[PDB]
């Protein structure tokens, strides 16, 4: 049950060290970050540590991917330290790494109300346990040294807050290796668990999933994993035409086709009715020429079938209503995957329609819950982030979930 997981409100921390794993993986592009919503999240956690009198609070997080070695010249988080410092009002530590003498010693007896961020955990090849050096050659982990790593960061602090969903889908030492008596989920950690503990554990009916994204096969647990919980199932985006090919016999020219996913959908189709599920796929298209954002554009429906050299992008008017007409019935809601190419503006009115419906929806009591990835960035486009009831931080995470596995950081933490 992940309901049943410690949360920060219920953690102590008066007088305590408070160490804390964050998700400060920000957009860079060279010397500046261009979006700190990230930083910005993590925030009510840090101030509800310093205003409960916490002892001090350890940020850790990683930045990009250095693949176990210091590449302080291009992922360093100095600058997030910097912004982090501006959005909070308080002075802020940053140490040139995260582990060591140095490090442990800064920790040990800090300024009452200290906040200290540590350097890239990813510098060092133990917290992924996996890395690379500098000639590009693969590099595994010495176990006792993944074993100093963990014994060093566990002497950070005195009690452990996990506030990075976005991570907790992989064994990291930083996720499932401080050894602390109390490991507790943060509060955005908190969301995401109480929303998806809905989408899984005791959901509001009718349950409607909306499934979208390019391929299938890479989706097929997922499916099957909706089917066992949801009423009604939208399949949309590129992922439609390996459907509509198989089962309508649709001639879909040059639209994206998935040859491995394509036996699996008739069974895929036959455990949807046999758990009473209805099934909702997109009856026209909007079509271009080329793959490309200034494409020459076409209409195509399922009857007409799409002309040899082109692909269908969106979907169509007529499936923009048949979508819409399931929110309406919905009073919950589960979205994974753009219904068409959003990042182009000709193929992404599908996308914007459907998320208008949702947030419709939402005004009237609907629990709308938006997987993390592109869909997550469809909220922030065109600013909706605040129109939903959950946008999911955690990306290839919130998939491993909504899939039905067990995410080895949410595992590893405290039970209430
Ligand atoms: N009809 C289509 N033809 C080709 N590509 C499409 C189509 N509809 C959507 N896409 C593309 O699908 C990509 C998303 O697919 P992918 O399987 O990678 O993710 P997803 O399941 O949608 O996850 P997320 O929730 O992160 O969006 C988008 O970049 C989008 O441009």
């Amino acid at each position: 049950s992940l309901s049943n997981k410690l949360t920060l409100d219920k953690l102590d921390v008066k007088g305590k060290r408070v160490v804390m794993r964050v998700d400060f993986n920000v957009p860079m592009k060279n010397n500046q970050i261009t979006n700190n919503q990230r930083i910005k999240a993590a925030i009510p956690s840090i101030k509800f540590c310093l205003d409960n009198g916490a002892k001090s609070v350890v940020l850790m997080s990683h930045l990009g991917r250095p693949d176990g070695i210091p590449m302080p010249d291009k992922y360093s988080l100095e600058p997030v330290a910097v912004e982090l410092k501006s959005l909070l009002g308080k002075d802020v530590l940053f140490l040139k790494d995260c582990v060591g003498p140095e490090v442990e010693k800064a920790c040990a007896d800090p300024a009452a109300g200290s906040v200290i961020l540590l350097e890239n955990l990813r510098f060092h090849v133990e917290e992924e346990g996996k890395g690379k050096d500098a000639s590009g050659s693969k590099v595994k982990a010495d176990p006792a040294k993944i074993e100093a790593f963990r014994a060093s960061l566990s002497k950070l602090g005195d009690v452990y807050v996990n506030d990075a969903f976005g991570t907790a889908h992989r064994a990291h030492s930083s996720m499932v290796g401080v050894n602390l008596p109390k490991k507790a989920g943060g509060f955005l950690m908190k969301k995401e668990l109480n929303y998806f503990a809905k989408a899984l554990e005791s959901p509001e009916r009718p349950f409607l999933a909306i499934l979208g994204g390019a391929k299938v096969a890479d989706k097929i647990q997922l499916i099957n994993n909706m089917l066992d919980k949801v009423n009604e199932m939208i399949i949309g985006g590129g992922m439609a035409f390996t459907f509509l090919k198989v089962l309508n016999n649709m001639e879909i020219g040059t639209s994206l086709f998935d040859e491995e996913g394509s036996k699996i959908v008739k069974d895929l189709m036959s455990k949807a009715e046999k758990n009473g599920v209805k099934i909702t796929l997109p009856v026209d298209f909007v079509t271009a020429d080329k793959f490309d954002e200034n494409a020459k554009t076409g209409q195509a429906t399922v009857a007409s079938g799409i002309p040899a050299g082109w692909m269908g992008l969106d979907c169509g008017p007529e499936s923009s209503k048949k979508y819409s007409e399931a929110v309406a019935r919905a009073k919950q809601i589960v979205w994974n995957g753009p219904v068409g190419v959003f990042e182009w503006e000709a193929f992404a009115q599908g996308t914007k329609a459907l998320m208008d419906e949702v947030v419709k929806a939402t005004s009237r009591g609907c629990i709308t819950i938006i997987g993390g990835g592109d869909t997550a960035t469809c909220c922030a486009k065109w600013n909706t982030e605040d129109k939903v009831s959950h946008v999911s931080t955690g990306g290839g995470a919130s998939l491993e979930l909504l899939e039905g596995k067990v995410l080895p950081g949410v595992d590893a933490l405290s039970n209430v």
